[PDB]
């Protein structure tokens, strides 16, 4: 039945959680670390801030829950629990999400230094494993960066940050990590983008782990494209046709043409197989980028690749994305998803 909830003021909000969650402590809606006495796990508990304040917000809330409930993979963030203190739909106003407490993100691990090749193999392998599973469900991360990759002591990695509001124009401006890992087509809105935007991001991450340095640290959007094009070459006629934005295409043709650089001269001392893979991921034309499934099969991951141990996901119905509903309707849909939740084994 319904557990007993207890109340507590933490990060400026009154948190109301089942008794099973103890020793709540703020770590940054807002988030608390806790001990789940029922599982023995240290957990992170997110209370969503005004989850139903607008259609936009109620729909984002539904998206996040839908996304988190679908994820059942070792290398992807999973939902341990979701709850509301509410007894009915009419009383329903607050949503709490529970996941594993993560130790350190990839920024904490890389920290301005090169990693050993085997460490890079292992980390990128797991990212690609998780991405294969995510992409098989037609889900795109869109925001892959080191701060969204959490790792434990054994270097066991999970992809985080699903259904978030996604960064506004102001936090994509300037010399910012929020933009350095974004594919060019999505950074400058060239065209309708596909799953391989995430592969660009993996390339940027993998290069950073190899060299200890941000690959494309642009001071702004234009600076960044210039760094990108200096490495990968200016686009050919084939790709230009695909840039459906006429203004964007017009700006590209203004730039002095440049050939693709020799990656072995850029990533000096690196595994030739790492270099080869980097070249296949950092392809300007998204149509020609390596997929997660293809990259897992690349010779660079010979020691980890197991086709029988790289599962796909169940189908994810996202028809709701193109649906127009009122706040109360997204709220009722969200409520059904809270009450129907079945905890992992
Ligand atoms: C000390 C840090 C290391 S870090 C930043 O993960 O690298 N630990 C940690 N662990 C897990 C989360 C989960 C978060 O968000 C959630 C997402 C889905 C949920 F179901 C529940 C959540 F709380 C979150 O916002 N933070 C800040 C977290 N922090």
């Amino acid at each position: 039945e319904r557990p007993t909830f207890y109340r507590q003021e933490l990060n400026k909000t009154i948190w109301e959680v089942p008794e099973r969650y103890q020793n709540l402590s703020p770590v940054g809606g807002s988030v608390c670390a806790a001990f789940d006495t029922k599982t023995g796990l240290r957990v992170a508990v997110k209370k969503l801030s005004r989850p139903f304040q607008s259609i936009i917000h109620a729909k984002r809330t539904y998206r996040e829950l839908r996304l988190l409930k679908h994820m059942k993979h070792e290398n992807v963030i999973g939902l341990l629990d979701v709850f509301t203190p509410a007894r009915s739909l009419e009383e329903f106003n607050d949503v709490y999400l529970v996941t594993h407490l993560m130790g350190a993100d990839l920024n904490n691990i890389v920290k301005c230094q090169k990693l050993t090749d085997d460490h890079v193999q292992f980390l990128i392998y797991q990212i690609l494993r998780g991405l294969k599973y995510i992409h098989s469900a037609d889900i795109i991360h869109r925001d892959l960066k080191p701060s969204n990759l959490a790792v434990n002591e054994d270097c066991e990695l999970k992809i985080l940050d699903f259904g978030l509001a996604r960064h506004t124009d102001d936090e994509m401006t300037g010399y910012v990590a929020t933009r350095w890992y974004r594919a060019p087509e999505i950074m400058l809105n060239w065209m309708h983008y596909n799953q391989t935007v995430d592969i660009w991001s993996v390339g940027c991450i993998m290069a950073e782990l190899l060299t200890g340095r941000t690959l494309f640290p642009g001071t702004d959007h234009i600076d960044q494209l210039k760094l990108i094009l200096r490495l990968v070459g200016t686009p050919g006629a084939e790709l230009l046709k695909k840039i459906s934005s006429e203004s964007a295409r017009n700006y590209i043709q203004s730039l002095t043409q440049m050939p693709k650089m020799n990656f072995a001269n850029v990533f000096i001392g690196a595994n030739p197989l790492a270099v080869d893979l980097l070249e296949k991921m950092l392809v300007l034309d998204s149509d020609k980028r390596i997929t997660a499934a293809q990259a897992l099969a690349h010779a660079y991951f010979a020691q980890y690749h197991d086709p029988d141990d790289e599962p796909v996901a169940d189908p994810y119905d996202q028809s709701f994305e193109s649906r127009d509903l009122l706040i109360d309707e997204w709220k009722s849909l969200t409520y059904d998803e809270v009450i129907s939740f079945v905890p992992p084994p």
